[PDB]
């Protein structure tokens, strides 16, 4: 897949399993169109969101439902979600791994982009 | 102020200066209503966004224009911006510091919430 | 002070208070010579470690006792400590802020170096 | 392997390739004994450091030579290295992934521990 999302839990030192992830693409009218969604697996990874032909140039938003993840563990976290917004494929097709490392009052996100 | 934003640059080891920050409150119709904005100071800090009276309970979005910052430095960035979305004051008024540490392909954000 | 250390807790969204910090200078024989130490304040900050005269060029180690902090909170940690090792003042005296953001299984450290 | 190290570059959004990594184990006399070493591959991963039978309980230090990585890219970074120190296998054998995300003036490190 040209787009993979990986989510880790910095409290438990584990993959963050069953985290909902929604992907949107900015349409010509500037609205966010639903693009793909899924949940992280037991390895904290979400594969198969899209294909090379569907994943054309554009601005994409990945929204990771971090609040439901923490709430299910009993925690009332700070953030409603973790959103990552980015222009994709501007210089031709690339493969993107969007990684997120989650704590109740902090998160980090990183992209690894390969050709 | 009950809300302060602080932005750091992990490439130069410095405050991130003159970074545009916009704050929104979620409206009854789920749209984002612009509320306050500013540019970070020489210390990477943005003070005076709001007041205790005005900063009522609700869902808030802080959008940090990370792409303009990296463009100003001649460095290719990944993200269009860094967004932080949170519910405020759920258990009473708090002082919020939203800190963001920026790299071209990664950012982290942390909330320091004090009483 | 030319050297300040600031520690934040990503689980509680707070300064990390009463965290032990030890600073060492590398000796001619490659051993670590203890130099200064302290505990972070209510703001997570440790000031007054050293002075401009004393803080000459050299390699310095800051060891943050993250394991004691997490043990005090009843939370199982991964690391024995967080170490930060750096060469100081290579291009002249600077003011260094060493910031660390702590989670039980992850930490980040950043230097803010100003003139 | 029960111990894997993965290193990423937050400036370029890429694996950090050919990074030297040295692992030490604390001996009964409290000294650091060399345990294993290697370099990250094209995927920024270092596999094969040890075996399940060799990787007994103990305190381990992983030193990642982040300074040589940056210097080879023309950058004079803040840190001399990134060190991660941890007790392993205290509650029986586990598999450890030590991940490090590198910027010139910042790094983060995370452990994913699985059973
Ligand atoms: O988020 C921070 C951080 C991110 C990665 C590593 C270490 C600290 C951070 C860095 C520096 C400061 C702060 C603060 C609050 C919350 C986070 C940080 C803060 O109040 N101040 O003054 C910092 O300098
Ligand atoms: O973002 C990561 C990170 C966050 C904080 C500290 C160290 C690494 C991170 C952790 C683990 C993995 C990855 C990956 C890509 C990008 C970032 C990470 C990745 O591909 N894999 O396999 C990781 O395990």
């Amino acid at each position: 897949c040209p787009l993979m999302v990986k989510v880790l839990d910095a409290v438990r030192g584990s993959p963050a399993i069953n985290v909902a992830v929604h992907v949107f693409r900015k349409a010509a009218d500037d609205t966010w169109e639903p693009f793909a969604s899924g949940k992280t697996s037991e390895s904290g990874e979400l594969h198969g969101l899209t294909t090379e032909e569907e994943f054309v140039e554009g601005i994409y938003k990945v929204e990771i439902d971090t609040k439901s993840y923490w709430k299910a563990l009993g925690i009332s976290p700070f953030h409603e979600h973790a959103e990552v917004v980015f222009t994709a494929n501007d210089s031709g097709p690339r493969r993107y791994t969007i990684a997120a490392l989650l704590s109740p009052y902090s998160y980090s996100t990183t992209a690894v982009v390969t050709n």
